């Protein structure tokens, strides 16, 4: 795919600083859907406010993990048979921690938000569309984990 290069080129900008950019993604996510905050239960404690998650090493590690999985998707943008089974398993894991599959739409919007804000004018409509397609494919693989 040649929309694979829009993804690779737009990801290089953000992939150099995964935590900063993933923080934008999660800040956006909780602004859009505050009910996701309690799903991050580290040491059986709930974050009261979004900003509390940003002081949590475990939550920031989760942002790193998310950026690593997105980086794997970018690396395999032509692929996604390398990752199908891993994503399913990642879906099952999220289902288990209580994430509703529908929340991954908000995540998608957060990721697109974050890429728009990082790329400015370089986040063309084509780049947007490419990412929506890639993210959609990632979620489709993960959705198998909600065993449907
Ligand atoms: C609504 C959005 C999400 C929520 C509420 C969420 C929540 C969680 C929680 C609570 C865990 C277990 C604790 C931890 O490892 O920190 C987890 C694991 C993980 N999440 Fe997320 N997550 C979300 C989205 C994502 C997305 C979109 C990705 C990937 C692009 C992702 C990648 C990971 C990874 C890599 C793990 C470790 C899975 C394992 O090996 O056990 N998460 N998530």
């Amino acid at each position: 795919r040649p929309e694979s290069e829009l993804i690779r080129q737009s990801w290089r900008v953000v992939s150099r600083s995964p935590l900063e950019h993933g923080t934008v993604l999660f800040a956006r996510l909780f602004a859009l859907e505050p009910s996701l905050l309690p799903l991050f239960q580290y040491n059986g404690r709930q974050f009261s406010s979004p900003e509390d998650s940003l002081s949590s090493p475990e939550f920031l590690d989760h942002i790193r993990k998310v950026m690593l999985v997105i980086d794997a998707a970018v690396t395999n943008v032509e692929d996604l048979s390398s990752l199908e089974e891993y994503l399913t398993s990642l879906g099952r894991k999220h289902r288990a921690v209580g994430v509703r599959l529908s929340s991954f739409s908000t995540v998608g919007e957060s990721l697109l938000y974050m890429l728009e804000k990082s790329l400015g004018p370089d986040f063309t409509p084509a780049t947007r569309t490419a990412w929506s397609r890639l993210y959609g494919a990632v979620v489709q693989a993960m959705s198998r984990g909600w065993d449907g």
